[PDB]
């Protein structure tokens, strides 16, 4: 279809004679500069190519406002997500319309040449529950309010460079490539299936469905620009997508990486992915079970209905100029053994099967096995590998303020313990003085699978350098992961307490 | 046998009803002190149990000086490694002879009071040439010259308490203790079996056959103190002896860790390992080939014969009061799957297999496969384990000095390279700004298996304070470990040049 | 077809009756290879007869037997072309050959070691081992020799609890035979059940022949002992150990 607007706004081809001139422009001594957060690099590469048409540049207050209050734009086309450049108050003072920033990447690269529309400082409460729906713990709203400027620069883009990307180079088509790839294969008929996550055995089945149904090649275009926090790494996804990839008949799939941004918004962000994916010259888009949603609340409530995008999809129907297949939960049949759409069995005369994310985060975690028929074998090594079970998990053990004993010789007790249990971990008894350069490498090291020990706590003021994951602390609290009996209890016996607590957690196996 | 000396100075027993005293004296504000050094905490546990009997100090000029040139203390008893307390200039010049120190460990645990006889400064040279035959590259001369203090400190000893030791608590055996061990077992012949490395077939059938001609039960008597820098490490090893120790029939032999500081002084030392074990109650001691040796120097010529300390051992053999049972070159025999030793085979008619340590490094390094006949699986897996092949290795690369690409540009597009790759490390750009609290775990991440990306050098001033391991130079310098061809390279072109080095070295495999 | 013959291993000779045995059971033809019914060679290692000499003399009778004599050479094995074929037809000179005789297959099948995928079948070796075990399946016997000057009791129950703590699967026993026949004639059948048997005193030289000598080892201070003591006095526990050690020498224990 043609893309939304009706013009692909592939900036990087419009401003091509420009490029030079632009270029200089942006390192001159006296244009304003401002260097783009992870996900303003996100939205600006899809502005620049042309994936967010009919958008060349940031939404300016009324674009922005109509976007919160009509899901569109002032002039009226559909359009569910705000795309703002938020900035400080620091910055958005030194702006004035007319004005020209200079936008970065890394503050080396030159991006594009922002023409200044406007600058207002939005009301984040009206965002937050008009677009999000407004719980506090929604992803969009939490980066909303912790992560994102509070002043919003509108203004239209001159395209200099998409952003720079060492990695998975050729793999992240632009609107216009998609298209031409789709073109020299003669292909008239594409459906496009988001993700996020790994794709198993039911995402597989699921995409042949909607192949077979819409009559259409298959396009896997995964998000890796900014997804959930939480979510597997781009990095691990897009090996089990190659991977995956060749499940499929010889010549009926396509792989394409898609640097967007994600925003967690459930039903808004399906219309959104759908106008997205019309602009990459995708005929049909898949939209399945809670698209785009992040799942529960602490208090276990669903942030969107299961089928909510589906039925705004289907209420914009005749405007998405995208043909939606819209699937019911796709789930497993032991006794067919095969996978349906949960709508076409009899919940009644037939079992049925499924093993949750939380599930599987589990089973990778204590190195349990997956089911054959849950997802493919290289699948599961892959994930298994970038997500490791316990035993080869890294971790740290705080001897807290509490503590009476020495701390240097306990320190060494649990070092030379840890050493004779072998296995292939590194240990470190690591001192960081309170130091954040020291600090902010505490995780650096529980990734890499080490098991620390340090000696002792560092101010609460430094607390947000450090990566609480797999972090324990020892002590006589209460609020304490391994607790002391009391702050003078022998080594050898705070020694076992540890041992045998990591030991209860996956970390030590004899 | 009698302990050497006829008297087993364990001075732990000797000094029991002077504990509460001599801690006393140890913490008072007045008393000289000074803190053991590794090497000096495993002599004076050897000293203080009556490992070293007859020695109750560390030896005075008199007694050094008959050691060096006579292989005997003083009074003429046979002793070939002077044991010495080398302190500063500093240090020595508060000490006075009547004068006493408290020795502490980890300058918090009092371990002895030594009552200074005299202050002398050896002439390293002739200790060189004398007792470790003078090739400066040998591992006893270089600590000599690199770390041991310029002057000694001969005095008695009192004890408090042995140093103190978290790991494999109920293994390291006191003369003493073993002594008892071996009688409550009725054991009144033991052949002890001295190593530093990981025992492997030809060591398990050499120490039955030693078992078998000796009539005698089975001490594997393994060093945990210190031995030769690149050593297996001792944790590791406890794990490869406790593991093969269940290949030896039931009850025939026993296991005991000897905190011992190796000199790697060949046939001195093997004399001296033999008066050592006859202390702790071995009736005979093994003394196969290269005993104690450190191999070839760099030149690739022997430091001593493979049997020089046989034939000294045999010299002094009516001295010693403790059984030899020597050994000449156990090999493999593929035709016969047998192993012996090559003074009974006809290396004529009969096929002979070896591999050597080298080797050995050489496979694991390479992950590849040890022979089912070369060692047990176990320890293989073991040794493997903590000694992983290239592939599971952690590695630095430097970007040079003499680049003249955006450093920051080049190590986001190694760091994005390297992540597509997948497989397990972790990785991270690691700037070090020169602070050795930084540069001093560079080693620590290459030891995690960790791949770091360093933006740039380091001062030569603090290049000691980084492990060379697995860190190499990226540069367009002739002494870079991956040349660049000009300063200027276009960044992709250095990101496949280092991406193929590195998979040429095992890193990565695809 | 089973043939209840009583062979008499009479190489040549006996070629010739083969042949006329097999005419009488119906045969056209007989086959006769290398060393046909040969006994192999005398303990002086030379042989019985030719490896032809049956061939010749079937071929001396050809017109008279009336049964076609289909003759082989050595039937070898060829590594490099992963077949088999008859010596005589293959240049031993630009091909290589191997061969696994009994007396090595006798020997690996005592030891446990494995039997080339080429030279037999996996299912006939596996019978084969099932009849014929390694070492460590083996039985065996010890005999306190009549030197020895020690507890021959307290020997003997040292030997039983020490063999019975590496655990494995054999069955041990103290076996008094008290010179009675009934009993000397059950050493082998334990042996051959695959028990340790700790005999606590020698027979007398009448009833020797009534006792199997396989697997069946003299612990004392002579020469010919297979387990030769330093002395008639040596202490329990170096005896012992002698013992366990000579047994895992031989294959018995593995540890
Ligand atoms: N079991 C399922 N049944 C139907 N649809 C599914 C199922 N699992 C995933 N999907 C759909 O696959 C697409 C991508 O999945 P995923 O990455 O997990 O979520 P997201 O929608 O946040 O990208 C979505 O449209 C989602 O609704
Ligand atoms: N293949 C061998 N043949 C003969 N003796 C050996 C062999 N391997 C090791 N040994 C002996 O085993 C003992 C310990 O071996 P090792 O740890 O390698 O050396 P070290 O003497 O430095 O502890 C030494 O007496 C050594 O000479
Ligand atoms: N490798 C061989 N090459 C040629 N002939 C063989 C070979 N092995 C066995 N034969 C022949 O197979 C027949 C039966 O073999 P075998 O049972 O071992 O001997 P026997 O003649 O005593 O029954 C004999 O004719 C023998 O010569
Ligand atoms: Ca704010
Ligand atoms: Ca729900
Ligand atoms: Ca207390
Ligand atoms: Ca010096
Ligand atoms: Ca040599
Ligand atoms: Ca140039
Ligand atoms: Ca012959
Ligand atoms: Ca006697
Ligand atoms: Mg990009
Ligand atoms: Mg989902
Ligand atoms: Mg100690
Ligand atoms: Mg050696
Ligand atoms: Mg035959
Ligand atoms: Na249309
Ligand atoms: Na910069
Ligand atoms: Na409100
Ligand atoms: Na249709
Ligand atoms: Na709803
Ligand atoms: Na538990
Ligand atoms: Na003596
Ligand atoms: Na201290
Ligand atoms: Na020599
Ligand atoms: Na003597
Ligand atoms: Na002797
Ligand atoms: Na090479
Ligand atoms: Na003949
Ligand atoms: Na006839
Ligand atoms: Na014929
Ligand atoms: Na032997």
């Amino acid at each position: 279809p043609a893309p939304h607007g009706g013009i692909l706004q592939d900036l990087i081809a419009r401003d091509a004679l420009k490029k030079n001139e632009l270029l200089s422009e942006a390192q001159s001594s006296d244009i304003l500069v401002w260097n783009l957060t992870p996900r303003q690099l996100c939205d600006i590469e899809l502005i620049l190519n042309g994936g967010f048409s009919p958008l060349t540049g940031f939404l300016n207050e009324n674009d922005y406002s109509s976007v919160v209050t009509d899901s569109r734009l002032a002039d009226g086309t559909l359009w569910t997500i705000p795309i703002t450049l938020d900035v400080d108050e620091a910055f958005a003072n030194q702006i004035k319309p007319d004005t020209r920033i200079a936008l970065f990447q890394d503050d080396e690269i030159p991006i594009a040449i922002l023409t200044v529309q406007d600058v207002y400082k939005p009301n984040k409460t009206i965002e937050a529950e008009k677009v999000f729906r407004g719980d506090p713990e929604h992803p969009a709203i939490s980066y909303l309010f912790n992560v994102a400027g509070d002043y919003y620069v509108g203004g239209s883009l001159e395209a200099i460079q998409l952003p720079q990307h060492y990695d998975y180079p050729g793999l992240r088509k632009t609107p216009a490539q998609l298209r031409l790839e789709f073109q020299s294969r003669q292909w008239d008929r594409v459906v496009a299936f988001q993700t996020r996550n790994p794709m198993h055995r039911a995402h597989r089945e699921l995409t042949v469905r909607a192949a077979r149904e819409a009559n259409a090649k298959v396009l896997i275009h995964p998000v890796v620009g900014l997804t959930k926090p939480g979510d597997i790494d781009h990095h691990t996804r897009v090996r089990v997508y190659q991977e995956i990839i060749k499940r499929y008949p010889n010549g009926i799939a396509f792989l394409s990486l898609l640097p967007l941004a994600m925003r967690m918004s459930g039903d808004r962000e399906a219309v959104w992915h759908a106008i997205i994916r019309k602009n990459y010259g995708a005929s049909h888009f898949i939209v399945g079970r809670d698209h785009a949603g992040p799942g529960k609340n602490s208090k276990g409530v669903d942030f969107y209905g299961p089928y909510d995008a589906q039925e705004l999809v289907e209420s914009y129907k005749h405007e998405l100029d995208i043909e939606v297949v819209p699937f019911r939960m796709v789930t497993y049949l032991p006794d067919e053994d095969r996978y349906a759409p949960i709508d076409q069995i009899d919940t009644t005369k037939t079992r049925t099967l499924n093993i949750s994310g939380t599930e599987l985060r589990r089973r990778l975690r204590v190195g349990g096995e997956i089911p054959e028929w849950f997802s493919y074998p290289e699948v599961v090594k892959i994930l298994r590998e970038s997500n490791p079970p316990r035993p080869k998990q890294g971790f740290s053990i705080v001897l807290g303020n509490s503590l009476t004993v020495s701390r240097e010789q306990l320190s060494i007790a649990l070092l030379s313990t840890f050493l004779q249990f072998g296995g292939g971990r590194y240990y470190k008894i690591f001192e960081h003085n309170n130091k954040t350069e020291l600090l902010s490498l505490i995780q650096d090291f529980i990734g890499s699978g080490s098991g620390l020990i340090i000696p002792n706590q560092w101010e609460d003021d430094k607390d947000s350098v450090v990566g609480k994951q797999n972090v324990y602390l020892l002590d006589t609290s209460s609020s304490a992961d391994i607790q002391l009996e009391s702050a003078d209890e022998p080594i050898s016996h705070i020694v076992q307490k540890v041992v045998l607590f990591l030991e209860d957690n996956g970390f030590f196996v004899f």
